[PDB]
């Protein structure tokens, strides 16, 4: 049916959860993937997944990775990724991605690899599971299994969800990801400058007013006026403390909205949730939303051949 | 000796430490001081120090504030600032401070009013101690009120300090504040472009990797780069984790350090420890670092007559 082909990589935090890594290994090759590089999970330099040099090769060797079909796999997120930016061989990952691409997909950290290889050459990539938190968590959840391989076995396909928003239709390049990550690349050189855009973001253990915050930070830089839509995934470990006294997500929403004069949609289950869909960062999107629910129509990105 | 006049502003956070607040009041008003727009205290509007209006015209209004040698002390940090940044009349108040200007002091979130004044006007505040934390603390440090004095009753001051850097001399325009805030503002209109500066940076409760990775982004900007010299303040509620296993501040200062060519000095007692002092943001400084220890040389700044 769909056995294939991991390659882990290991670009920000050590696996301290290395019964998980091990289980979500385990699961992959029951099911009958292969899984190859799985000497990054031993790794630790500090809080990192090894030193600068072991996990800054673990992306630049990637050029040289040629199997068919290869789905490259992000073990975890944390910190360490932004270290490496500078030193990553961008032009060589973009020429290697040219023809017959790999398959890439992590979240959170790895955002920022994601979002360098969209500025350096418009390469789309999958901000979806990780090993640990996913494929390796107690149970693997159905709906993001599902998401997962409907995006990479299908050159167009359909997310569905009762969101929350005005009824429209926007088209565009669908680009963002984990919000604390976007903001860390505001004026450098891997921040994407995607204009006219579907713009999706999550994000995880940030309180709603750092929400705010990040998010009035990309309305005053001039990016989220011009996109098309914003979309907003799961804000997890986002619930009030006592102080805030009413001020919560809805209170975000609002506040943003009222400065907004494009559509602004929330409930996706995107980020960090053991449910969450899988987005490819570059592709094409076509954004409904409609009285009897909202659907996100994907394509541009590759997929299992 | 110095008895003066303070006016109150309250942009960001409500008060809860209702105790604190008039505990810092009437310790002002027992050494002689007088104290207007007390009223702002019991202002509340969920997480708010009142309404997005009220909060807004604490700031507006003191265009029309015309007092000789008024200090217009914030009450406290939090959220806030960032919602008021694009309605705030920013003409109007730099307009004000060209003559006979008040004396502004805060730190926190209001660094993001002194950044928002720098960009538009040049126009000098001072990061230092407000109401609740620093007047209204159990006991006056006398560290920080020694130091907030020295800055406004001296045209010329210099603080000293065992700092840890190289051994240097530097010159430029003194700016930074709350290292988050100042993050917050990248790209967007308040963000100070101030070159060949002394840049001084602090935070709180910001892990060691958060703090790497706003460092990192101020590199990767091009902003830490343009200085002529980076200092670093106090980074309270920063103790590692065992997750950490051995990344701690000292291993930011190295990575950062591997980047910079410029000084970096570190151990300045400035932002939210009981002892902080207090910078004039804006003004002329000369940093001095000998192996007997460090000095700054601060002038340029209203003060007191
Ligand atoms: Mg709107
Ligand atoms: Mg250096």
């Amino acid at each position: 049916g769909h056995m294939s082909l991991f390659h882990l990589i290991a670009p920000s935090g050590y696996c301290i959860k290395q019964h998980a890594a091990l289980r979500g290994i385990q699961r992959l090759t029951d099911a009958g993937h292969q899984v190859n590089n799985v000497e990054v999970i031993a790794r630790r330099c500090e809080r990192f997944a090894g030193t600068e040099t072991e996990r800054l090769e673990d992306l630049n060797s990637l050029a040289r990775l040629t199997t068919p079909n290869t789905i490259v796999l992000a073990v975890r997120g944390g910190y360490g990724a932004s270290r490496l930016l500078a030193d990553i061989d961008w032009q060589a990952l973009v020429a290697r991605q040219q023809h017959d691409p790999l398959l890439i997909c992590g979240h959170s950290d790895f955002t920022a690899i994601q979002c360098g290889l969209l500025a350096h050459g418009n390469v789309i990539t999958f901000s979806g599971p990780m090993l640990v938190a996913n494929f390796g968590a107690d149970e693997l959840n159905a709906f993001t299994e599902h998401h997962f391989w409907l995006a990479l076995r299908n050159e167009t396909f359909t997310i569905e969800w009762q969101g929350e928003g005005p009824t429209c239709r926007a088209e565009g390049t669908l680009w963002g990801g984990n919000l604390a990550m976007l903001i860390s690349l505001i004026g450098t050189p891997w921040m994407p400058k995607i204009e006219n855009g579907i713009l999706v973001l999550e994000d995880i253990n940030e309180h709603p007013f750092r929400v705010e915050r990040m998010l009035l930070q990309l309305y005053h830089a001039g990016i989220l006026p011009r996109q098309k839509a914003i979309i907003l995934g799961s804000f997890s470990g986002s619930t009030p403390n006592d102080y805030d006294a009413g001020y919560n997500l809805e209170s975000v929403y609002a506040f943003l909205r009222s400065r907004l004069s494009i559509p602004l949609i929330t409930g996706l289950d995107f980020g960090h949730e053991q449910r969450t869909v899988t987005l490819p960062l570059g592709a094409h999107a076509i954004l409904n939303n409609t009285r009897e629910g909202t659907q996100l129509t994907i394509s541009g990105h590759p997929v299992l051949k």
